[PDB]
């Protein structure tokens, strides 16, 4: 489980959204394993506006926090689970590196900020979802 706070906004994943998200939709994609809610509380969260590949993110299952190089966002084959049937998931990018299912929401960090979301992972990978080029979240 987890969030990013920017702004009026609240960014989740897809498959784990609320009533109260779905009730205050602001913006939702299932192919990029994303949702937006709106918030009345201000978020104080930045998110980055770079192509780093290289950064940190949030272990829930290890308690700890690790350093890691990942791809550029891409289409990636992920496989059938109960919330979604077997498709191609976008904007998303792989590192090597620990995930169990209750690690989506760990955020991803590079020294500009915010990057993405733990969204998927399995045989010793980890997959995030890109959260960069959603220049609206800002303003
Ligand atoms: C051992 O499997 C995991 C390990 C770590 C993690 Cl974050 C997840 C899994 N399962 S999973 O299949 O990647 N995952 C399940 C939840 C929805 C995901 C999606 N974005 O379509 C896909
Ligand atoms: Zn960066």
């Amino acid at each position: 489980s987890g969030a990013i706070y920017v702004g009026n906004y609240r960014v989740v994943n897809r498959h784990l959204a609320t009533h109260n998200d779905w009730a205050n939709l602001v913006w939702e994609d299932s192919s990029r394993d994303l949702l937006v809610s709106s918030t009345t509380a201000q978020g104080c969260d930045t998110i980055a506006r770079c192509d780093c590949q290289t950064g940190v993110y949030y272990c829930s299952s290890r308690r700890k926090h690790y350093p890691v190089s990942f791809s550029k966002p891409s289409l990636i084959f992920v496989e059938a689970s109960e919330y979604y049937p077997a498709r191609y998931q976008s904007h998303l990018m792989l590192a090597v590196g620990h995930s169990e299912p209750g690690d989506c929401g760990g955020i991803l960090r590079c020294q500009h900020g915010v990057v993405g979301i733990v969204s998927t992972g399995g045989n010793g990978l980890v997959g995030f979802a890109d959260v960069r080029d959603l220049l609206w979240l800002d303003e």
